[PDB]
């Protein structure tokens, strides 16, 4: 099991939704969360992420997203 | 802000995915969850949440649940 | 069987007895108990018990009742 | 605190809401619950509870009670 | 100086909080306070106060509403 | 004879167990089998089966299913 | 994965339903089928199937059981 | 003399004429017959017959054997 | 089906049960029995029975056999 | 579950009573009935009855008695 | 002879065997037997028996007792 | 829904008076009639009568009274 | 001389006698008779009688019988 924190860009709360529903449907996500001070941490614990080609789909249908974490339970 | 646990038929990973992508999707969701030791129990936790209407919702795209609980955070 | 739990401001004995005996009153209910380091949560479990009439009840008679969680036991 | 079981005649829920109301009522009661296989054994517990009075109130209205155990937690 | 006590229909606080706010609003009332064991009771004291406008605006407003008292002080 | 398969939420082994025996006990019934790449797919092969009763026995000591098809053979 | 295949007297309907829903009882057990011109033969197919307490067990309820073949899949 | 009845499974006459010429061949035996509306009563009437004996015979040479009923003619 | 009874030579203990256990070996036989004042009459009931050829294969095995009656029940 | 007719000196009321109520006491007995023409036949039946330590025990305390029959329900 | 039939509470089996030897051992008494859906009818068949005397006695030392019928052979 | 008949020992019309003003009295008596050939039966007809306190009372204030019949209608 | 009371299991005429008849044709014997409130229990009196031979005597030929008495004229 693997813990990524995504900074994202997610101002409103539809996009908020897009992004977590976008990490959620990545098979073997069992947690997804959004945290910190400006609700920018995209939290994502799960097994056999790939948090490269994650971070990438992000980008590709949200906007600016940083890879912040990749950290093993 | 409301956490919400229903009990969902996702006996694999790809409905896992679809179950979490679904509750994600709703916005003021803030946290998708799997937990459960048969990893049958989506925890959903969040603002202006229906949970009538969720599990409807997880009813329509994944065939079977069932609300366990609701409880204000 | 379900579990239910109420926020009661219940700060003397006599309040606090007043809403325990009338939850205890409710047919179908197995336990009644004042918990939380407030000792202002009700817990009230049982069978076919309606949480919306219970805290109607609360809400008639004693006053400062507010419904935190439902859950199937 | 210390906890008390009485063996209370409370054949059907009229019986047992009387009961459990009526030790609810009784100042520092923390807990009341029916227990046993025959739904007969009235639990309470709390802080400062005389058994004696609790029982002959109990006898006084509700028919036969029968203190069983009383131990400190 | 004239003191004057209503039953009112007011099972809740939201309920409770109308009845008073109406009834300080009346010309002639000086004070609103609510009272009775289940809360069912506004007591209303004033100079020059018509108890009928007062009770039939309840009566409007707020359910039911039954003039129990009006005496002098 | 009719063939019927029912989905069913049946995460562990102990309750595939109790649906295999459900179907196994209604008179006339040949064939029970858990199938499916999942293992939540119940099929029944027999004479004289109710679908609409079995799928209800079902969703009462087995918590949740769905019907699947009904096929005469 | 193992096939069990036992001799077993059940006459009608009800005795063919006890003995297939005692075989399906068993933890692991996935398939349960009445076989034989002379309908007297139960398959059992699973997982973790104790041959001699399968039988025993048919027998203990059905008075007459006789195990055939034990055959690994 | 005595009577003692046999279960035994026999669904052809191969091995109806198995058990029930073995049974014949124990002294002391003057009726054997085949009963039951199932045919599965094997009935022995005779002096000195030893049921524990008879039914040991039956189940080493035609298997499921199972002691019904003794009585004293 | 059929009633036949033979008079057989039959002494003793092993030339009854050699006798009965011969008539019993035939197929479609159900019951048979040794009556008669001195020991000597072997009855024989059932489905499809030749009596000459039983008779005959009496002769066989136990000496003197004497066909006499043959008769529908 | 067994059935069991005993032969039992009970020539009067009292005796038949004493019989009856001994078969009665044992544990699992559901039924007991006195039977026969010259009403010495006391039939019992019930689960997990040893028929040797009833006649035994009807033997202590009425003195004679006489297993009849042991038969499977 | 006449038929009686009592509601007792006789939950385990040495309260059904206490209720039986009480009913045996009242003179003319021929039958007694545990029917019902839920092993509560207490049937008693026999000459000269008083139902109340009898009742009372079932009170007297088995629970309560409820005389559901008395009727005639 | 219940009827019971008494023979009691009632050879007057005083007396005939007296038992059935008694029956009329016990608890959910509805109806009380007199009847037979020589005036001496009750006939008493309602829901929830104990019969056994209703007989024991006529015993107890008018003599021998037998209960002949407990019965629905 | 000597007498001799054996309790016989002699519930009609018919096995009266034959009990009767036995002792009556012990060389010796001058008195026998059936006395008891029950009519089971055989005296006999006379010369040379052997008591255990007697009681196996009429066990052997008559059921059962137990020895009561034995005494010195």
């Amino acid at each position: 099991r693997t813990k990524i924190v995504v900074k994202v860009h997610m101002p409103c709360d539809k996009s908020r939704a897009k992004a977590m529903a976008l990490a959620a449907s990545v098979n073997g996500v069992d947690v997804v969360e959004i945290t910190g001070e400006d609700k920018d941490r995209l939290v994502v614990v799960g097994r056999g992420i790939d948090p490269v080609r994650l971070v990438a789909l992000l980008r590709e249908k949200c906007g600016l997203a940083e890879l912040l974490m990749v950290e093993l339970v």
